[PDB]
């Protein structure tokens, strides 16, 4: 007879359980990347950050979210026209807390 | 000392397991309501759908994933300037198989 | 004197009517099997799917009329000497619908 | 002849360098414990936190600089007599990001 494989949104969403968390985004700064004020952002913090990623990020202490560019220099890009980039020079400090993977939006 | 509780998507997204599943979108008659082709649609079939409900749905034996209107008149609605409204008549069969709750959209 | 006992499609051909739904066949992957772009598939979702029946299930979120292969191991095969078979791996998500029970092919 | 031994801050602040990170205290919910808006808060993600300490913590997938309290129940306590306590349900999710270990004020 056939048996109904119930719904696991950890193993279809979820690669490195241990290291996944979820941040609630804030704001409209990256609503051309489809991510709106509200949704949860499912961030791995096991993967290694690399151009293009969106990215749970500390600029000089303060946390963002933001699309990290490394070519042709370090910037933490906003999707969103009326928001400008952020270079990240040497008087500056970037830190990178994990890599945004998914992003779930509510809809009732 | 302090022991971290480790994230669970089922237990935060889903309300009713055994009546939950995921369909993936297609196509884009459904963009400006935030649903993109390919990502997935976590629908809950043990709701009721209501106006305004997105909805996967068979009309005339045939699937597809709109918004549900059933003032002034039953019609299937895209969510796509391009994209015509779908009248329910009497000659027609409306099918709904359960109400979209949450959209996931991958960022790779 | 007699009385004509005017036709009952339902009565004839559906068993549980609360359950029964039909969807419309789409391309050629089931033509050996007798159905063909453009008939109606009588759906019977009270029933429980056994190994031959022929079923619509979606296949990591993605709908299919296919046969069902529960021995050696799960597939859904088409019929059709073109197409080829769908293994159902651990890493995949089978989802039964419901089992066709008449195909309605329609001459003019 | 003698010779100077230069100041270092690392040395003298830091014991785990490579999981110290600074992140910049806001608003003034914990000034009763001497952390004011503006203010550096060296952060060691390589120390578990226990009862007491100061964390950097995400609640809900906000983030949030606060006092643990593991006992009688698990909560997020400020230090300022205006603001009130945050307890952590099951319903809810706990994240800490570190201890805090240092303030550094700055005086101009």
């Amino acid at each position: 007879d056939y048996v109904e494989q119930r719904i696991d949104l950890n193993q279809l969403l979820i690669q490195h359980p241990s290291a996944t968390y979820f941040v609630k985004a804030s704001g409209d700064s990256m609503i051309d990347g489809g991510i709106s004020d509200g949704d949860l952002l499912i961030v791995d913090s096991a993967i290694t950050a690399s151009h293009g990623d969106i990215v749970i990020a500390a600029v000089d202490g303060e946390f963002t979210v933001k699309k990290l560019q490394l070519r042709p220099t370090v910037q933490l890009i906003p999707m969103n026209s009326a928001y400008s980039p952020i270079t990240i020079s040497s008087e500056d400090t970037l830190d990178v807390f994990g890599v945004v993977i998914h992003v779930v939006k509510a809809m009732r």
